[PDB]
């Protein structure tokens, strides 16, 4: 079908002008690595680009960042026409010119630094009106070449005399400014922003087909977050990257005025919305507006929701308006709004993991410069709690006070600071550090839910019980078919009776990492401060939180604490059953099986649990976990062991053989006891070796050796004589009665 | 619309209902429809605005004077009957009352024929399995998958096929079917279920189902259909059939299934309450509830009420022994209180079961409640043969076993231990089958061969061997000592 147009999409490189196509596509197109290539765009404007080859993109998808497409016009979707141009001719000097009305802390000599290194080693294809963005003193400025002494575009060398001006000239009005922002400005949240784009791509690229298909599409949508998420910052990508228009209400200028002027400003957004259509609204606050009527006591409370509520009716009659709302919790609001036709669609933003993490620190570290200490990877993983805006101002603390300590003393009497010592200043890790323990208002300490990173083996031995849990958990999702064609239906739910201390809690992770599905643990505490506060329905929204993380992993442990705390195996005067587990019961026996919610519960004293629980249809694949025997504990002590230095001299078949009836933690007990004694050496030699050549006032005396780099069978020896056992021989008696009688 | 009349002044909202019964005074004859009711007339406990209270009298004014001119109807809709104020519910008002309900798997299959009408649809369709596992939703929620569904492949095929070939028109528009991979991951992906309150319906169970039993058969449905169909042979002499009946026995022995079967012979509605609502009413102490239950059970009628796990409370406050105290309790004193208040000629007969009769407060098997008891024991030879070959009877068996040899090697059992092992060497198959199956694939994989097909089901059906595996995992689940008691205490009597 004519093959020469071909859709744009995103890219994965930081650099401007480079294409990446599709490898199937060599000889089609002809032309290899080292060849540029004119690609078309709106408004009667063009591109030239060098081209990469990659793997992983589509055939039909070329690849390609803002700044390439922003003068193409071409918006994500839309489709250009790319042609070969081997005739490529290098130009002299083109002129090139900064743009917009001002630049921030922008004077003096800006070429040597924002253009030289850029067109160093590069031989960046440029065309005459391009707006090529160069990055540097903590500042993104794009620089718009004017003119090229040929035509029409050239190759920069580096045998180009470079012509400095430095004026603003002030951007023409029909182009969207390169400030706005896009998909490639939020990380972490790529799940729900691909839910996002697929679910509203169509109504605004094509709302002709919606007039010629008979269906009903969404026109209400919640988003439900802590706060300092990237909710507005989410709404406000969409609508700039497919050209619709934008409106934004806050709750409280609403709230701050008369009935009258309120429920007027309500309506005129609305019509304005209406007009520009295909538009979005965007409410923020939207608690601050319609609360649950029980906490609403003022009429004009009652009666400012009721205008919302019939504009939200009237909305579906009239143009493609979309609606958009963020909240903080799904609760907090008005029943009456989750309904079908006002706000049908929900989503959850949740948290940033790790990778979101460290994403948002790319994001937010682009212009600043950075030395070679920083291993963002560590600060991801201290970094647990905070938010995107927490990260923002951990950065920009930790530049300030790196940028405040220096300067002062250096520039407050020498001169006007000028743009080379501004930038001259880079960042060192301990000021990341400072601003890290300084500063610590974490601002979560709810829930979590995340892919675990734990692994089998890291699980010593346990072989078999590996495969029965394979059989249980991957088979159900991989091949429904074969259970179609017979008729048995997978049991969810499982239960862990065991010894203390022998891997529980770590297997209902490691199932999730193999299937890379979300994982949620609830702590034996938790259950027992829901019993004393008498909060049950808490429950049910951990259930729910399930119901919209699915694929997902529920885990329970110490389920035998509540039974423990009224009284012991006797008990106090009554029965197995409380109120929790009859919620829980509940709360399992109404779930569709469909959902793929699996449960896992773990105890050490099944007997006192009450057994309404084992019946069919609930818990009812009982497992044993055993203590570590030589061959699981050798594999053991090399798992805890591979993150620590260690000698040779070592012989961890002995140890293993020397030790019987021991628990894995245990041995890690030992591990850590032995790294203590090492480290308590290792500063006791150096503060004495410090302290005693002082006196002698020898100014060159350095005999650097690392006093005890690794540990030795000395430590280890010196820790076997704590070490002992921990479970006694008399509940493993009773672990195996109850594993037999049954 | 109820927010449209809040969203105004006293003066504009009074003149608008004012007019608005005016004009449907002036074109009988005419029908008003009121939604939201509960926003404009709820219960005065709820009302603090002086002027929320001055436009439910307007309403009540206007209802009055309705009776006396035109032909005017007035129908409204609201979620509950509570919600609203009690004065409504008067003699010339809002007399009549009626409930939707919830569709059941015909509404369901009927509703997603109509949304299906113009959409076109592949040979896969299927609904009748789309409707057996959509539970809990509505008519919305239909409608959305289908949307949904829909929204899905026209997006994904369009979307590459035309958006630069040329403008889409009909031909091109039409030409895209629908599929039931499309709406199984609307169903899936998108399952926002609305519905997780109470449900009635008629059972699909039937006696077939049931194993054995034939005398207990006989037994019912002398007390169940004999008063429906023959009122006037109770009529000539003087005995009234009494309303409730008590199942004791030892687990697992088809209690259950029992109280459906008949709703289903009879084809009447079923409402089933377990022992985990009973707990939490109790721990709760929401007794109110239960007069709920009834009302439901006195709208639906005829139906039949079930209760198990009777004993429930009894066993949380100690055990047989018990707690400091006596077999009364709560929950059990209301249930009582209801059941003495109700006419018989309503026809809503009652169900209880258990597995410990003796802690029972005794005050539930006198006369006017409770009193016909009957024991459902544990199956044998004859009656086990026929459970395993009701529960055979929907997966693919082969011919080497020995159904009968099985009953004979099993005794002292319950259904759920046949069922379990049934199962158990189901899944045994379905394993073999995975193994065999990924094994054949990863090996001819390495071996460059573009043409090997030696396509054979490894396993399409089940032999003795899988079946006595699993043998040796099944044993006993209820003790001897547990059948003594209940026949010791079926013999007391
Ligand atoms: N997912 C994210 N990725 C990158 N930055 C984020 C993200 N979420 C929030 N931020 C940061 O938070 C700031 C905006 O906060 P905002 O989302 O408006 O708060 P709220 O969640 O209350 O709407 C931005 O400066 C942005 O850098
Ligand atoms: N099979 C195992 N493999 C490796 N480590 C184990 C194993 N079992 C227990 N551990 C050790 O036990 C510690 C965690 O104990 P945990 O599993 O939480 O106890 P419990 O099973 O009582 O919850 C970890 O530090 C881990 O090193
Ligand atoms: N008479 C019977 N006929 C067929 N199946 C039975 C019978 N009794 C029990 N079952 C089996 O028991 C299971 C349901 O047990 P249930 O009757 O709920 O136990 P309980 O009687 O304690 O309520 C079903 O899967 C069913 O196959």
């Amino acid at each position: 079908n004519r093959p020469n147009r071909l859709i744009v999409d995103e890219a994965i490189n930081e650099d401007n002008s480079v294409v990446s196509l599709s490898q199937p596509k060599m000889d089609e197109l002809q032309l290899f690595r080292g060849d540029t290539v004119l690609l078309k765009g709106k408004k009667r404007r063009e591109a030239v680009c060098i081209v990469l080859s990659d793997d992983t993109c589509s055939d039909e998808k070329i690849r390609m960042n803002r700044v390439v497409r922003n003068n193409l016009r071409v918006r994500l979707g839309d489709v250009i026409s790319i042609q070969p141009c081997p005739d490529v001719k290098y130009g002299k000097r083109i002129h090139v010119l900064p743009i917009d009305d001002t630049v921030e802390g922008i004077t003096g000599n800006l070429f040597e630094v924002y253009l030289k290194p850029y067109f160093l080693e590069a031989y960046r294809p440029i065309r005459k009106g391009d707006i090529f963005l160069v990055r540097g003193g903590m500042r993104a400025v794009e620089f718009k070449v004017v003119e090229t002494d040929p035509s029409p575009y050239c190759i920069v060398a580096p045998d180009t005399v470079i012509h400095c001006e430095g004026e603003p000239i002030k951007r023409e009005d029909e182009e969207e400014s390169l400030n706005e922002v896009g998909y490639d400005d939020i990380g972490g949240c790529r799940k729900q922003l691909a839910q996002i784009k697929e679910m509203v791509e169509l109504p605004l690229r094509h709302p002709a087909l919606f007039k010629a298909i008979g269906v009903k599409p969404p026109r209400g949508i919640l988003l439900y977050g802590p706060p300092g998420t990237g909710k507005t910052l989410i709404a406000r990508a969409v609508a700039n990257e497919t050209g619709a228009f934008f409106f934004l209400i806050n709750g409280p200028e609403i709230m701050s005025k008369l009935a009258g002027e309120s429920e007027s400003n309500l309506r005129k957004a609305f019509e304005e919305a209406e007009k520009n259509a295909p538009a979005i609204i965007f409410i923020d606050e939207l608690d601050a507006i319609a609360p649950k009527r029980e906490k609403t006591h003022g009429e004009v409370e009652r009666r400012i929701v009721s205008q919302l509520l019939t504009l939200m009716d009237g909305l579906k009659q009239r143009a493609h308006v979309i609606v958009m709302a963020a909240t903080n919790r799904p609760n907090s609001i008005d029943p009456a709004l989750r309904r079908f036709g006002r706000f049908d669609r929900e989503v959850d933003i949740g948290i940033p993991d790790a990778t979101g993490r460290l994403e948002i620190l790319q994001i937010h570290t682009k212009n600043m410069k950075l030395a070679d200490d920083v291993d963002l990877e560590q600060v991801a993983n201290e970094t647990h709690g905070h938010v995107g805006a927490d990260l923002a101002a951990l950065c920009s603390e930790a530049a300030l006070q790196a940028i405040r300590k220096k300067m002062d003393l250096i520039d407050l009497e020498d001169e006007t600071i000028d743009a080379e010592v501004m930038n001259s200043l880079a960042v060192t890790m301990d000021d990341f550090r400072w601003a890290l323990s300084q500063s610590n208002p974490s601002a979560l300490r709810e829930t979590v839910v995340e892919v675990p990173q734990v692994t089998w083996e890291d699980i010593g031995g346990l072989e078999d019980v590996k495969r029965e849990l394979q059989e249980l958990v991957q088979y159900p999702v991989e091949h429904p078919d074969k259970f179609l064609k017979f008729g048995m239906t997978p049991s969810k739910g499982v239960l862990f009776y065991g010894p203390p201390g022998c891997g529980k809690t770590l297997l209902a992770k490691a199932i999730a990492n193999e299937c890379q599905a979300n994982a949620i643990s609830i702590k034996g505490p938790e259950l027992l401060t829901m019993w004393f506060g008498e909060s049950e329905a808490n429950v049910r929204e951990i259930f729910d939180k399930a119901r919209q993380a699915a694929p997902c992993v529920l885990f329970f442990d110490e389920l035998d604490s509540i039974a423990k705390a009224r009284g012991g195996n006797i008990g106090d005067g009554g029965g197995a059953a409380d109120r929790v587990i009859n919620q829980i019961l509940t709360e399992m026996d109404g779930m569709s099986t469909k959902k793929n919610v699996f449960i896992i519960g773990a105890t050490n004293r099944p007997d006192i649990i009450d057994p309404a629980i084992l019946r069919p249809g609930r818990l009812d694949q009982l497992i044993y976990i055993p203590l570590p025997d030589e061959k699981s504990r050798v594999a053991i002590l090399k798992a805890n062991l591979r993150k620590s230095p260690v000698a040779k001299d070592v012989d961890l078949e002995f140890l293993a053989k020397m030790t019987n009836g021991f628990s894995g933690a245990d041995l890690t007990e030992i591990c850590q006891r032995a790294c203590k004694l090492a480290i308590r050496e290792s500063i006791e030699s150096e503060i004495r070796r410090e302290r005693e050549r002082q006196t002698n006032p020898s100014a060159m005396e350095v005999e650097e050796d690392d006093p005890v780099p690794e540990i030795r069978r000395d430590h280890f020896e010196e820790a076997m004589r704590f070490a002992r056992r921990s479970v006694s021989d008399n509940d493993i008696r009773k672990y195996e009665m109850f594993a037999q009688t049954l």
